[PDB]
């Protein structure tokens, strides 16, 4: 009943049921609403593991994977309290280049991003957020905006 990745857990805090999506990092309380191109901005934060730990930000990136990990659920909250949005938040402090394009990488079909952002991307329906996805280069919040 529930589409692709999405499955339903109980919340340790509240005992109340909620849905995850093991493909994404999705988590909501909400009940869950192929083309060949998709269209998805990102905020990555890179750390000393990344494959290449560099960027326009830091010459060097030093931070841990742990730290990563801190930064981008920290930027998850503000994203979704709506404190601060998506857009304004990739381009102060994604480690892509995509920053200077408010994170959007433009439409791109499968087969070509690294796998686990592929995956991501295509499970995600059109205005939806990801959790932090791992890939080489280092941790994703990604928005499918097509
Ligand atoms: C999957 C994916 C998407 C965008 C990306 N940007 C970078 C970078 O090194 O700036 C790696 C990467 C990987």
């Amino acid at each position: 009943k529930l589409p692709p990745g999405w499955e339903k857990a109980m919340s340790r805090s509240s005992g109340r049921v909620y849905y995850f999506n093991h493909i994404t990092n999705a988590s909501q309380w909400e009940r869950p609403s192929e083309p060949a191109r998709v269209r998805c901005s990102h905020l990555l934060v890179k750390h000393s593991q990344s494959r290449r730990p560099s960027s326009w930000r830091q010459e060097k990136i030093t931070r841990t994977k742990e730290e990563a990990l801190e930064l981008i659920n920290g930027y998850i909250q503000k994203i979704k309290s709506g404190e601060e949005d998506f857009e304004s938040l990739a381009s102060q402090f994604s480690d892509c280049s995509s920053a200077k394009a408010r994170g959007d990488l433009g439409a791109f079909s499968r087969g070509q991003m690294q796998k686990p952002f592929e995956d991501a991307s295509f499970a995600l329906r059109t205005g939806e957020m990801s959790g932090p996805v791992f890939t080489d280069s280092g941790i994703h919040i990604i928005l499918r905006t097509e």
